[PDB]
């Protein structure tokens, strides 16, 4: 067949797009942007994060990430942790919202993993885990 | 560990981003933009192609794609086949050949590094995931 159709980078990028599409539809409906949800997703377990780590987890440039975090701050979702390497945490409202979104994310993920269970892709998660490990 | 740690969409997005970042730097060097590279990639193996299909394969919204293709045209990399179908010019082709060669070299190093691992069949896994998602 053709180059693109079998190219690893294409297959990765298309997958991530198509797999994310439905959940991103949901975020959009909630009036939220994808980067905003990712910040929420990162902060749900952790108590506080440096904007620089938030950027790396969210796959964004530092400054774009901070424009976003500032907006969430203004809205009351997120706050700066006081100090004497700044860190950022969910507010209560932030934490409520993150929690209900992470719930949806998980259910949507389970829907998909189920659909994959019979197939070749059943262990997609370890596979990708392996990939990132190698890519390090 | 944490939620994001094991969350499939993160695992997909981060993989894709990390696998690409390697190659996406070379592209930057040859003085290209990611969507231009993608157009060259699509057109290396095909004679003509619709802008709709180009956009599809490149994960681009169609009008952004059409702007970009049209600028490539102005720069002499791509031309319309005399119904709108785009093909590479000789120059575009020399450039595609060159970048796709790099792509296939990077790809080989990656897949080679995966051959000892669970991830050895990654391409098949992904093409299955894609087939389910349709």
């Amino acid at each position: 067949d053709t180059f693109v159709s079998g190219y690893l980078l294409y297959l990765l990028a298309a997958s991530s797009e198509e797999a994310s599409a439905q959940f991103h539809d949901h975020i959009r409906a909630q009036g939220l942007r994808v980067p905003e949800w990712r910040v929420l997703a990162c902060l749900v377990d952790n108590d506080a994060m440096m904007i620089t780590r938030l950027a790396k987890l969210s796959l964004m440039e530092q400054s774009r990430m901070t424009r976003i975090v500032d907006q969430m701050d203004a809205r009351g979702l997120v706050t700066r942790v006081a100090d004497a390497r700044v860190r950022v945490r969910l507010t209560d409202d932030g934490r409520a919202l993150a929690e209900s979104l992470v719930a949806s994310a998980r259910a949507h993920e389970t829907r998909l993993l189920s659909a994959l269970a019979d197939t070749d892709a059943a262990r997609i998660k370890g596979v990708l885990r392996t990939l990132l490990d190698v890519l390090d």
